[PDB]
């Protein structure tokens, strides 16, 4: 019975309310203030509990993440490896939400960067960027070289460095989740003249499905990795290695689109609980596209993510 | 000649310093290099220097269990803090502070139990100096002034008006109940402007800055929307301070030259101010008063950290 590891972040998000946005020299009061729980880890992890599978998050938080810690047990979310740092913060998004409409983030990276693992019980494993990328590193490598190697899965946000790029171990990948941006991204830094990002709606699901032929076949990569590349209200391309680019429309929403956020880390999770289910490949992504359209709809990060009965209902 | 017993009436806060290369534009994201988490609030800086530099003081205020760490702060230096309440399902004030390798700070508040006010709506009966700012609710600062002011004898009372009030509040504030103003350059450009004036020392070159401070604190002397009884300190951070007792000369004090490097100016602001009513508490003299609070705040800066940095009035008369 499959398990997955997710090594990521957790971060609380404060927006605060203002006026205006702060200018240097001055002091301003705020007239409101809001907490999101977030973070790729702890959002990911979220999505594969509530769609059904079972996971466990390592990684780390501060006294003041416990209330987040709390919110994730809830859910089903292993927390027995999330480990609580004295002295450090969770991390954290300092948000200036302004009446003018412009918003300002501060990011602090806090406990997700401390830095003091037997994967044999786990089948998946789950990596995103907000972590050191020698923690993810070692982690994915522990993945590859398991016997039998465990099914990983990899989302490159925040974007590593074209140097980093370069040197990712991609061979021990299983799946490389990204946006047609992100995608863009890993084209640019292995010399490729196309770039996804800036393509017109009319073109971006032809244009993304020869980035995604492209990365396949580029010698920084490895050919191994299937590649799914979610283009929000387009939809989704997915590559399994050696078969052919498919392409999948997003679910049909049936209420308004409230709030996009976390949409991503909402199909990442719902994605490696799909594989764990043992479900087709297809199977899978659409129960993400369902899930993914629920997410939408709802405000909130991790709180927008549906129980795996709710999918089934609208499915 | 009475025991000199100072009340607070202020904030206390849990100040976050994110450390940024810059102060973050609108619409830009930025990461922060590290955070530093202290013991803060106007209230609370201004009060602990009072104790610091031997003053009776009691503070006046609020916070959340969460900040109990800061209560306990302020007893072992002194504060006295039967008036600072706990209160109940409420978290301690926040200043969310972005501390640039520039050099340049910006502050967001969060009131949080700072603005907590009992309903229904306190006796002066043992004080004779009141020192408040703006980082509590403005009903609750003017009661305390017309208090103060209302008492036989009157409070006398010292303003600092951090943040900055906005310029109705400023034209209809009780200047005439107040016994000192304390400000920086860009504060008293924020008085001035607001009634009438076109001075503008704060955006003064650097060569100027003495001067044209000297001459807005005369004009904000004279002007309607003030009061003639008011004595008035600018502080001028690197360069020193200037000082106006009512119909006499502006008088200018150079800072204290340093014992060692600067590690960190902040609180010296406060550290000046809770200084300064410490002075005006012993009956010293005033030129006596700021030159003491000149040698402190040479110290001030010299740490690092607002409340912890405070020398004690001993450490200050080693310099002295
Ligand atoms: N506007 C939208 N309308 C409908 N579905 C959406 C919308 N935005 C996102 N989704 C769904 O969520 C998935 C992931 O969203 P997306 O924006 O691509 O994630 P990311 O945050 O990585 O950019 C999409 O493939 C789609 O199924
Ligand atoms: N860079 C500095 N070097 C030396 N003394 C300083 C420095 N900055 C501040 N001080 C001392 O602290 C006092 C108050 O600091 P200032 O910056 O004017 O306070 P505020 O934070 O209210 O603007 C100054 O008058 C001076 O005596
Ligand atoms: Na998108
Ligand atoms: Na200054």
């Amino acid at each position: 019975s499959s398990r997955c590891l997710v090594r990521g972040s957790v971060n609380i998000d404060e927006f605060f309310h203002l006026p205006h946005i702060v200018r240097p020299g001055e002091t301003i009061s705020s007239t409101g203030l809001t907490k999101r729980a977030g973070g790729k880890g702890a959002n990911q992890a979220f999505a594969v509990a509530r769609a059904g599978g079972q996971v466990e998050l390592d990684g780390a938080i501060g006294d003041d993440g416990i209330w987040v810690k709390e919110m994730l047990e809830s859910a089903g979310v292993g927390t027995d490896k999330l480990k609580i740092v004295k002295d450090e913060v969770t991390g954290r998004a300092v948000i200036q939400s302004a009446a003018d409409g412009e918003n300002s983030i501060v990011l602090h990276a806090g406990a997700n960067y401390y830095l003091p693992t037997s994967l044999a019980t786990y089948t998946h494993l789950l990596v995103q960027n907000e972590v050191p990328l020698s923690s993810t590193l070692a982690y994915l490598t522990a993945a590859g070289q398991s016997s039998p190697p465990l099914t990983s899965v990899f989302n490159p946000s925040p974007m590593l460095t074209p140097a980093q790029l370069r040197e990712f171990p991609w061979k021990h990948l299983s799946w490389l989740i990204v946006n047609e941006g992100e995608l863009g991204d890993l084209l640019l830094a292995f010399g490729s003249s196309a770039n996804p990002g800036e393509a017109k709606e009319d073109e971006l699901q032809a244009k993304a499905s020869a980035g995604i032929l492209e990365l396949h076949e580029n010698d920084y990569f490895s050919k191994n990795v299937g590649i799914i590349c979610t283009l929000g209200a387009k939809g989704i391309l997915c590559y399994e290695p050696g078969k052919e680019v498919g392409y999948l429309p997003a679910a049909k929403l049936q209420n308004p689109v409230k709030d996009t956020t976390g949409a991503g880390d909402c199909f990442a999770g719902y994605f490696v609980a799909g594989l764990m289910s043992g479900k087709s490949l297809q199977d899978a992504l659409k129960t993400c596209l369902v899930a993914c359209g629920i997410c939408v709809e709802n405000e909130g990060a991790m709180e927008s993510v549906p129980t795996l009965n709710a999918v089934k209902e609208r499915l």
